[PDB]
């Protein structure tokens, strides 16, 4: 019994971080087999962090001119090479503890752990969803960037999230391992700001869902309702359109429970219009949009890595 | 920016979750050089819950009743002894992946992270608080006992806690790992009274602190409290004591904002008494007291 914001073990992906140092920037890299991962904007001084030709910077630049430390052990740099916004770096020695791995792009409400990192030392990890706007409400400082997001399944780590900025906000923009941004954000010193952010529905009812588990049942009505109808309260309240998809994807949630999904709709439509009433769900004031239902599946059926 | 529940990189744990197993039994254990750690309730049957006798228990065992497995790899057991509510079990093979390590005891209010177990595979890793009743609101299921909580201070991991049982209200109960419970719990399926839960006081203050140096001065005010004063308010929210150890704690954040302890305990008084009309504080809809003002100066700086 219990349910927490529960991040992956981080050990697989702690024997992959390493510091890459160029110049006066130091930042975190992930160094999997002969090739380390890091930002490309490690190769910019603040100078030319206002408006960056990284090609032309890169041009200069010789193998000699990144510092990679993996502990208290030199990596010597032997190929350089970009990749959309990522700079890969090839290396003499192969990774050791290079688990199976593969890059993948995660979809806004999907959730995944970052080890957060400091001059390549891992500092702690935490759970994040990637949000309709494609930001991340992270907790990094100054040393943060080459911070990396994972999920794991069964033996294998899924990389899809590097930290290259923060908004000033104080939320984060990265990239997938592939060098893409994710949302309408590019690697410059610059006035970028956030969309307008919205609340991920099917996450929000897969955590009703899980307070139901818990014996939290005090939102449940006798009432069902329509997708159409829901929808339309959705929009109004800054929420995401409710899909086919989603009713779908809580379908292993609506069987354990016995609540329909428009049921749990109706529960949700109410606790929009009329609040909490000075109760809580799973010691929460606010409706939670950071858990999948896979999330939710999962850690009330405690498979393990 | 940002502030979030930061649990403690779980891989120098991982390398040390095994699988102890007992006639049908199994539950976690903890592989340090030669000796795995596990709830010595591992050795009881299904009709020995209520009363288990473990001197009587054990005595009835050999090496060989214990199979230990860390993987695919079976531990030899050369050796058991038990240590107030842990079982000891000397193994042949030193683990090659122990780390830089200490046992401590803590305090409530205490944080530390858990890395969840099923199997001697970890399954997750969060952060929590030891609650003043001694209690902690973990995520459990059948199976999990044996996990441990920890701190990790530059390369030393500090093991603090060991889960063994769930009370009646769904909340955790756990020894450090010199097998020592917490709180007035015992390893018995009797009917455990578990205290009245309070908030940690001092943990509140600090994690108001962090929303000042984020740039949140929304909930401050013009008022000063005595010590005294403050703790008459606070305990009818069921707030715990803040002592003069709570407050000398607290200085360091008070100079880093340049608000004293009692004017920020003041705010408390004013935010107990309003709620937040629809505010919210670093990210939060009401006042948490699971960040420490240790764990605040980690991970905040402006
Ligand atoms: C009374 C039932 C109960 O305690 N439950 C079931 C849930 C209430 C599990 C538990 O706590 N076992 C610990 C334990 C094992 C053997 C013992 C013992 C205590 O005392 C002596 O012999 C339980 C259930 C779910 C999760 C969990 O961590 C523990």
């Amino acid at each position: 019994s219990g349910f927490r914001k529960m991040a992956f073990p981080s050990g697989k992906v702690e024997g992959c971080m390493v510091q890459v140092t160029c110049g006066t920037t130091t930042l975190n890299g992930l160094w999997l087999d002969d090739v380390v991962y890091c930002p490309r904007h490690v190769i910019c001084t603040s100078e030319d962090m206002l408006n960056p030709n990284y090609e032309d910077l890169l041009i200069r630049k010789s193998n000699h001119n990144f510092l990679v430390q993996a502990g208290n052990v030199q990596l010597r740099v032997i190929g350089h090479s970009m990749q959309n916004c990522v700079l890969k770096l090839k290396v003499d020695t192969a990774n050791p503890k290079t688990p199976k791995y593969k890059f993948v792009r995660i979809q806004p409400g999907q959730t995944f752990s970052v080890l957060a990192c400091y001059n390549g030392s891992p500092s702690g990890v935490y759970q994040c969803a990637m949000r309709p706007n494609f930001t991340i409400k992270g907790s990094f400082l100054n040393g943060s960037c080459g911070s990396v997001g994972f999920n794991i399944d069964y033996d294998c780590v899924s990389f899809c999230y590097m930290h290259h900025m923060e908004l000033p906000t104080g939320v984060h923009a990265g990239t997938d391992l592939e060098g893409n941004f994710y949302g309408p954000f590019v690697d410059r010193q610059t006035a970028q700001a956030a969309g307008t952010d919205t609340t991920i529905t099917v996450n929000v009812l897969a955590w009703l869902y899980a307070a139901v588990i818990n014996g939290d049942r005090w939102f449940l009505n006798r009432f069902t309702t329509t997708l159409n109808d829901f929808n339309l309260v959705a929009m109004k309240y800054n929420y995401e359109p409710l899909t086919q998809d989603h009713v779908d994807i809580l379908g292993p949630l609506s069987a354990q429970t016995g609540i329909a999904v428009l049921d749990m709709c109706a529960s949700l439509k109410e606790l929009l219009q009329n609040g909490m009433n000075g109760r809580t769900i799973l010691g929460s004031a606010l409706l939670e949009d950071e858990f999948t239902p896979f999330d939710v599946v999962r850690q009330c059926s405690g498979v393990t890595f």
